[PDB]
């Protein structure tokens, strides 16, 4: 029982065991929409998907992950900053107990109601340990949410909570596409940064797209129902797993866009 979201163990408190969370390249941030420059030395965005195998989905405690397959280059990120290839090992959401709540990063300081993070780790690097030891060993895809109309690529993921409720919980997830959560466009904000819980290593290039992806009031509301306990233990509703925004220090966030 280490670090976790509440009052008494949450993002407050985590600089104890974890100093690096008031480092120099920390994350999320705020996305100042008006300063962030375009930066034409941008190369486009690729992200290939078509072969990606998932496997299955748990509740690790604080947000549930779905895995991927990523013993072979199946479902890759490249292009834009990135150089190199980077391999899909997992998926998750930081949401919150209600819709003004629940993303990391924010857009003028607007929080929308979750945020889709799409881990993937630099294939140089051997496996997804020693990436993390490196200042560019992940690559992060983020993607906000915000309730409206029900994203119909979602509601498999939905479907399924119901059978990984509390901690340690997990089940069959094979044959997922990813790509069935991506918005239109691609257009997106850049900047270097780390993860978002603890160890927050400051191993990742954050690539968080402007477009936000609708869902349902009745989906989000099934994220609310999943427990941070384990079976049997009082219920801890699981909601409002996100750190809040850090300090943008010596960093200048570069858009794709003109
Ligand atoms: C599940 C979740 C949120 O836990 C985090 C842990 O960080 S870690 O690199 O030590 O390994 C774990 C798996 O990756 C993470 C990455 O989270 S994030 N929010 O930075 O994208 O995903
Ligand atoms: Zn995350």
């Amino acid at each position: 029982h280490h670090w976790g979201y509440g009052k008494h163990n949450g993002p407050e408190h985590w600089h104890k065991d974890f100093p690096i969370a008031k480092g120099e390249r920390q994350s999320p941030v705020d996305i100042d929409t008006h300063t962030a420059k375009y930066d034409p030395s941008l190369k486009p965005l690729s992200v290939s998907y078509d072969q990606a195998t998932s496997l299955r989905i748990l509740n690790n405690g604080h947000a549930f992950n779905v895995e991927f397959d990523d013993s072979q280059d199946k479902a890759v990120l490249k292009g834009g900053p990135l150089d190199g290839t980077y391999r899909l090992i997992q998926f998750h959401f930081h949401w919150g107990s209600l819709d003004g709540q629940g993303s990391e990063h924010t857009v003028d300081k607007k929080k929308y109601a979750a945020e889709l993070h799409l881990v993937h780790w630099n294939t140089k690097y051997g496996d997804f340990g020693k990436a993390v030891q490196q200042p560019d060993g992940l690559a992060v895809l983020g993607i906000f949410l915000k309730v409206g109309s029900a994203k119909p690529g979602l509601q498999k993921v939905v479907d399924v909570l119901d059978s990984i409720k509390t901690k340690g919980k997990s089940a069959d997830f094979t044959n997922f596409d990813p790509r069935g959560l991506l918005p239109e466009s691609l257009d997106y904000w850049t900047y270097p940064g780390s993860l978002t819980t603890p160890p927050l290593l400051e191993c990742v290039t954050w690539i968080v797209l402007k477009e936000p992806i609708s869902v349902s009031s009745e989906q989000v509301l099934k994220f609310r129902k999943l427990n941070f306990n384990g079976e049997g233990e009082p219920e801890e509703l699981m909601v409002d797993n996100w750190r809040p925004a850090q300090p943008l220090k010596n960093r200048q966030i570069k858009a794709s866009f003109k």
